[PDB]
């Protein structure tokens, strides 16, 4: 089995486009107020600003819960309950020594593992080329989160704009224009080379806490020989990753019975089961 991924929603229909889903962003769906009040979080702050001064916080996207409507039904085909988080906040919870802890009085506290954790929401996509090959990415060692192994193109999008209910279709915009932005900064892709993409699910990491990414696929009408000569010619400075490669789609299908299975990180592995079950599997 795989014991740091969990399935929390696999999408109907191949995948869900942006016009099929409802977001309600809320502070009802905001992280609860820690037993001990929030002055832990506030102590780890300052002890990482006190060694790393140039650091920033960044507002995030928290994921409450989703839900989907019957299949087969009519009209919009997903909820997604969002609150507001950040970077400072993930720092002090979900990458807490003592997130575990958190985690079970949690569930004493509100019958909820995740009531007392930021849990920003990650989005990633499974990248297809023209001739039938998904990307991947090789991770540098010296960062702080999973260093040196493999992933897919993604990353975690941040708030701004500017009724509660309305402001839900802005978030559902952000959510999949960042997945384009994101394909576009690391890979160096022309925006208009892809396709407006699909939500295949949503996977947790369970290493990180249990913290959500949303999973999408996307097509490029570039064939992989194009699209590493792109991702290339940005040169050192233009990616985080230090190196890119292609798995035909093929493979795919049988990759967790490869040893390139325990090269890759928890999101990327999320990717590539929702994108067999979803996008494969006829």
């Amino acid at each position: 089995m795989d014991p740091e991924v969990t399935l929390l929603l696999q999408c109907p229909g191949g995948g869900l486009p942006q016009e099929q889903i409802q977001a309600e962003l809320s502070p009802a769906h905001d992280r609860r107020p820690l037993p001990g009040g929030d002055e832990a979080i506030t102590a780890i702050w300052e002890t990482r600003l006190k060694a790393q001064p140039w650091l920033f916080d960044a507002p995030k996207f928290r994921l409450h819960s989703a839900t989907l409507a019957p299949i087969g039904s009519r009209g919009p085909q997903l909820l997604l309950r969002l609150g507001l988080t950040s970077y400072r906040d993930f720092l002090g919870t979900n990458w807490s020594s003592s997130a575990a802890w958190l985690r079970q009085q949690g569930a004493t506290d509100w019958g909820d593992t995740q009531a007392y954790l930021a849990d920003p929401l990650g989005v990633g996509a499974a990248l297809a080329t023209a001739d039938d090959f998904l990307v991947f990415l090789r991770r540098s060692r010296q960062v702080a989160e999973a260093p040196g192994l493999v992933d897919v193109p993604g990353g975690h999008p941040e708030p701004q704009a500017l009724h509660q209910d309305l402001a839900g279709q802005l978030v559902v915009h952000e959510l999949f224009s960042s997945v384009l932005q994101e394909i576009c900064d690391e890979v160096n892709l022309p925006l208009l080379t892809l396709s407006q993409p699909l939500l295949l699910g949503i996977a947790r990491n369970e290493t990180s806490a249990g913290r959500a990414s949303a999973e999408f696929y996307v097509q490029c009408s570039l064939t992989s020989e194009q699209v590493r000569k792109h991702y290339l010619s940005g040169g050192p400075e233009a990616h985080e990753s230090t190196g890119i490669f292609f798995v035909e789609t093929q493979n795919v299908r049988r990759l967790p019975e490869t040893e390139m299975w325990a090269e890759l990180c928890p999101s990327a592995k999320g990717a590539i089961i929702l994108y067999n079950r979803v996008q494969g599997s006829p």
